[PDB]
This record gives structure tokens, sequence and C-alpha cells, in this order.
């Protein structure tokens, strides 16, 4: 955990106590999440170094960085990493997963194109709700789950990924059974008035009225719970 971002061959070096430091003006930055016992992450090292080469030679540059999941315990709980090689490339601050080949010809045209002005993530199917249209849309639906979270807040991320894919199938049902998302540190006064003092914190809103929910946080529990919720008990 030191202060230090080092460089060992071409590759930056990252751990919990320089990660924020170091990506937050990036706009974007390539991640390898490794352990020292992976025989597999030992064998990608050289192509790897490789990768970090070429991206650094390209205007502007691109930063190539490596961390050791197994030291990095809180980084490798906010990307949910459990298998190693992981490779993210991180866009304006955001995770996009990389799930391609281990090779110099692909990871760094898929680089290139992230790094694009103008490249975008896939739309995510869960609701944003701020200040302006909290209350017309949770006023409107019959039955809408809400989360209530915290950007910092590492043990949240866990789940974050089930919550979006639980989304995905919810609404592909007829009718369909909104999710929605409230940035707490963002939106003060909405946490305020639903007495936010924790993470997470999910409320089910049923014509309009909050209730603490209690259900699953796994994709098949939120969905079944929503499914149950909303009137269908036998499905
Ligand atoms: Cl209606
Ligand atoms: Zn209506
Ligand atoms: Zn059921």
């Amino acid at each position: 955990d030191d202060l230090e971002v080092k460089e060992e061959n071409g590759v930056l070096v990252l751990n919990d106590a320089n990660f924020d430091n170091f990506v937050a003006d990036k706009d974007t930055v390539l991640l390898e999440f490794y352990a020292p016992w992976c025989g597999h992450c030992k064998q990608f090292a050289p192509e790897y170094e490789k990768i970090a080469n070429i991206l650094k030679d390209k205007d502007p540059p691109i930063p190539v960085a490596k961390i050791d999941a197994t030291s990095a315990s809180v980084l490798a709980s906010r990307f949910d990493v459990s298998g190693y090689p992981t490779i993210k490339i991180l866009k304006k601050g955001q995770a996009v997963d990389y799930e391609g080949s281990r090779t110099q010809e692909e990871i760094v045209a898929k680089v290139r194109e992230v790094s694009q002005p103008d490249w975008t993530p896939p739309p995510e199917v869960t609701l944003v709700l701020t200040k302006e249209n909290f209350d017309e849309v949770v006023n409107d639906a019959d039955i809408i789950l809400v989360e209530f979270y915290a950007p910092w807040c590492g043990h949240c991320k866990k789940l974050a990924p089930e919550y979006e894919k639980a989304a995905k199938e919810l609404s592909k049902r007829s009718p369909p059974i909104p999710l929605a998302k409230v940035d707490a540190t963002a939106e003060t006064d909405l946490a305020k008035r639903f007495d936010v003092s924790g993470y997470p914190t999910l409320k089910i809103f049923r014509k309009g009225r909050p209730y603490d929910y209690n259900g699953p946080r796994e994709k098949y529990g939120i969905v079944d719970y929503m499914i149950e919720q909303s009137g269908a008990a036998a499905s």
C-alpha cells in the first residue's frame, strides 16, 4: 500500500493506497488484476508489457497498470475480482469489462475503441432518479424498487451488477417492472427525505409509498420478490 506509483517494465503498479490518486484525472486506463501465485498471469506478463509499450507511444498516451488483487483487497472488492488475470478498462472513472482474448492485437484495438471521445457504454435498463424526476417516476409506478447508493462504498459493489441484471429481466415482462437508483451522495436532499443512513439502502415503492426492501440481493431473488410483490404470487 505504498503511495508511490512505481513502473515495472512499462507497467504501472497500483494498489489500494494510490489507485484513486492516479486514475482521477485519466480519461482511459487499462487495468490488470493478478495474483502472484497465478501461472496464467505470469505467462501473460510479457504480453501485457508489450501492450503498455504500444499504448505509451500513441498520441496521447494511455496508461497501463497492474494490481495485485491478493494485497489490494479493497480494489479487488470494488471491481468484483474473483479470478485472474482479470482485465478492465476504466473510461472516465467507470469500469468496462474486457472478456476477449489476452492478445496485444485485441486488447490494443478495444482500448483504442473505448478511448474515443464519443464512445459510450451499453445503456442500462435501471432508471436514474434525481430530485427533478424522482416523484414523477415513483408516483406513476404501481411498484418500483429503488436503490440509494454511495459511489464511495466498497462493500456495495459485489451485488451492484446483480441489480442491473435483475432490472434487465424485469423489463422484459408484461407489464414491465422498473428498477431505479439514486446516487445519495449527489442527491443529498432525496437521501435526507428517505432517512438514508447507511448502504446499501433499497426501498420498494407501492403506489408512491416507500417500504424497506428486505428481500435477497442476488439476481434471481430480486426478480422473484418483485414478481411476487407485483401481484403474481404463484410466479
Ligand atoms: Cl398508471
Ligand atoms: Zn399513470
Ligand atoms: Zn416466486
